[PDB]
């Protein structure tokens, strides 16, 4: 047969394998992840791979359902087993339909069959319980996973064409609502407020605020001028990071803007940490305080496209600006053009279902221009996928 | 750092390669591809890992829509490449979306990402064109992945209880049409009709029919008893297995029921290869030809739970049976009732979606006994996921 396929892609996963033992603080990584997959792949062979498709969807429908049914929740860590009985009994969820959700997630799945109607928690179930991925997963399985499902009836509807707006797109179809943003119709429902603030948390891959020189930029600046906005900070834990990397202050006015909702959320909070809690809306208003330190906004610009939305954001601030005194920072992903993770496809492409979308180095460099805007810096450290774009008013 | 963990994973699927590769016709196979997935689980940590469900939805997602807009049709086989650009000119794909799109499937995805916006097929993208592939997954994505994923929003409505019938489900729920079968709300749409007829005929295991003994029982009946009929055998491909199985035959009739959609499609190719296309329904009417061979169930009774549906069927064709000439076979998955794999568990849980379901060996026994039926015997080539159940009158 070719079982010499299966030899080849095992030498190279323990090729891989070595290479990455042995450097050191990256490509080496990604790579053996790389060949470890292709092994996958090889053993089952292209027809039976194709059904991988089929395979990982109910996993991640069952996993979803087992969540939000108390599931994970019930059931004891470090290893100790439980029955379906024991299970369905503490949940209420039906004993049948838990057994065969079960079966989703331990032939490989994070969890393990122990025997029959029999499981316990592994180490990669129990991650599923922490902040990162408890407060981000279950918003995505609920309000986005559907949508992004939904990607190939949208695009269908205008025969490939590119419809997507904002206010029309995979999401509004879904939860059928035309004409809301993605924010405006969960808002809505004020149930939501905790869990998508949560989620808005997650950073699951430890965004790296030591990048760009905050101590100095700040404290070079008199009077007025020493302040910073975190626009859309949310939970503040960006102003927060920047506030412990630089302490080498004077009084320093820092203000975190965002909508109602979120600022309720975490006002007070905020206030105690010693944060100036703005409600602000950089669709409906122009920048209020003005000439400050810099405008920072991190994970706000993949929300948006490059227009109307995005440029609105730019020309609501360039409002409260200073020619030379006030500088914007944009912190978000860099796609690479070529050779992207799924990290970056991930992000981007569910994105896309609300009209939202990672960019380029070149495409930010288009929305600069678009806002008549000047690219002083691109700061990133590789092997880091997040940079921060600097920018003057031209 | 915990650069353990890789090592004893990589020894493993080390370990497990050898014996596969010197084996014969497995637990081997399986261990081994269960040792590589622990691998590339263990590489990326457990909180990483629970990223791979968004992951993995995007993928499905992306292949999806690549699939409907023309894209694996309009590519070059063979590995040749072709552009963004030169895609969406033969597709009308928008050529943005597209590029976002294939970051999807080139990293680890079924498509090769030759240069930048220059993309190739593989074998396993290619996969996606054949006949099993081709005819199963775009029915699967357009109208069963969509209501899979919303299974929890469904058990929800019922505070996880089971409330799941055959005409209100997650299917009836996402496609908006409660007390609709599956089979109802397809077929209404007569466009449906011969894309459903293929995914029906997608038979990517192989199923093997030389598992009981047709030449035998089949030439032992004397004159009217000596006849089989194919029940919902749809295309007839089961039928054509066995007739080629006994051609050691006299003149046997042999014939294939189901709805008349489906007996549209494959009528004058069934009277070609000499079989009598009947219309038929195991719902609404009782069996007609009476004291045949046997009455055969291939890939049916998944379709259905054991009550209402499951007796109506078994009983409508009690009714034209024969003490102890006729015989009834059910041919379908036999999930073990420990160590199922993810094979069983995908086609067991999307059928939960329209309210079917894959049956342990006592799951049959159960739907038996309910319909007052004696088990003969179970016939299982193990290795081998489906069996037959035998039975007879009581
Ligand atoms: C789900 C709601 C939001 C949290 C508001 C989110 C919006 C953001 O702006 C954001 O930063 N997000 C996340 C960051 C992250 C990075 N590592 C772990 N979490 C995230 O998962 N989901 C989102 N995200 O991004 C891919 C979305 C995609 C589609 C709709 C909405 C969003
Ligand atoms: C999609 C429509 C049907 C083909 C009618 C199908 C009904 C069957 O009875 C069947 O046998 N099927 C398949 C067999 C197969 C085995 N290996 C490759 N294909 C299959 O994929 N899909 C289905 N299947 O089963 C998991 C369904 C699940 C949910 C709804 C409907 C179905
Ligand atoms: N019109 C709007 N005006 C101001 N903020 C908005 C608007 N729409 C959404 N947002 C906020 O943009 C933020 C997007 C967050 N994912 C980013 C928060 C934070 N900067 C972070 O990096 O985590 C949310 O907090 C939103 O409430
Ligand atoms: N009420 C019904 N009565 C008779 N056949 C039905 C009914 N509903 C669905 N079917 C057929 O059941 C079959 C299910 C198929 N997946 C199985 C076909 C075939 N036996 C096979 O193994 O591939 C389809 O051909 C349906 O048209």
């Amino acid at each position: 047969a070719q079982k010499i396929a299966v030899q080849k892609d095992v030498d190279e996963v323990v090729a891989a394998a070595q290479r990455f033992l042995h450097g050191s603080g990256d490509e080496a990584k990604v790579d053996l992840q790389k060949k470890a997959s292709n092994l996958v792949q090889t053993i089952r062979g292209p027809i039976p791979a194709a059904l991988s498709s089929m395979e990982d969807i109910v996993k991640v429908a069952s996993l979803r359902t087992l969540f939000e049914a108390g599931v994970f929740h019930a059931m004891p860590k470090g290893g100790a087993s439980m029955t379906a009985s024991e299970i369905s009994a503490q949940t209420g969820l039906d004993k049948g339909i838990l057994i065969r959700l079960m079966r989703a997630v331990t032939p490989l799945g994070p969890f393990h069959e122990v025997g029959e109607e029999e499981y316990a928690h592994t180490p990669f179930s129990e991650a599923y319980l922490t902040a990162d991925i408890a407060g981000c997963f279950p918003v995505m399985s609920n309000f986005i996973f559907g949508p992004v499902l939904q990607i190939c009836d949208f695009l269908r509807q205008n025969n490939w064409k590119d419809a997507i707006t904002t206010r029309n797109n995979p999401f509004t179809l879904a939860h059928n609502c035309p004409g809301e943003t993605m924010f405006e119709h969960l808002y809505k429902n004020s149930k939501n407020v905790a869990p998508v603030t949560k989620a808005e948390a997650a950073d699951v891959d430890q965004i790296a605020m030591d990048l760009y020189p905050w101590e100095e930029r700040l404290s070079d600046a008199k009077g007025s001028n020493a302040t910073l906005v975190d626009i859309a900070g949310s939970h503040g834990n960006g102003t927060r990071a920047i506030m412990a990397l630089a302490p080498k202050l004077n009084g320093c006015r820092f203000i975190v803007q965002d909508l109602e909702p979120v600022i309720g959320e975490h006002s007070q909070a905020l206030r105690a940490e010693g944060i100036e809690p703005q409600v602000y809306d950089f669709l409906k208003q122009e920048q209020p305080v003005h000439g400050a330190s810099i405008y920072y906004f991190r994970r706000v610009f993949h929300d948006w496209p490059d227009l109307p939305e995005g440029k609105k954001i730019l020309d609501n601030t360039r409002a409260a600006m200073s020619r030379e005194h006030s500088r914007i920072l944009i912190h978000d992903i860099i796609v690479p053009e070529i050779g992207a993770t799924m990290s970056h496809a991930w992000q981007d492409l569910s994105l896309m279902a609300i009209g939202g979308m990672e960019r380029t180095e070149k495409d930010f460099a288009r929305l600069l221009d678009i806002a008549g805007l000047a690219l002083v810096k691109v700061w990133r450290k590789p092997g880091d996928m997040m940079g921060i774009i600097e920018a003057r008013l031209k």
